[PDB]
């Protein structure tokens, strides 16, 4: 529920993707993940989360 | 160095980003380069599983 650097797993790979509350209208979900490669993707359970919001070390 | 993900700061922001053969993919905005632009906090991060 909080913004920030979490550990997820969508479609079998791991990685930190980045969560925001953004709002999505198609049925309309808030929630954002935010990945390193590839299209953003709402927090609709596609994706899961493994670890976070990961404690930035500055 | 070595592929992963890593904290970096780039343009005064501090957030995770993975590195492949030398290219920076960042959760918002376009790829950037391992140019000195962006500087190595931590990692590479190890995976939860």
């Amino acid at each position: 529920m909080k913004e920030g650097f979490y550990w997820i797993q969508h479609n079998g790979r791991v990685q930190v993707a980045y969560y925001t509350h953004g709002v999505t209208e198609d049925q309309t979900i808030i929630g954002v993940w935010h990945l390193t490669q590839g299209d953003d993707i709402c927090h609709n359970g596609e994706a899961e989360i493994l670890a976070g919001p990961l404690e930035p070390p500055i």
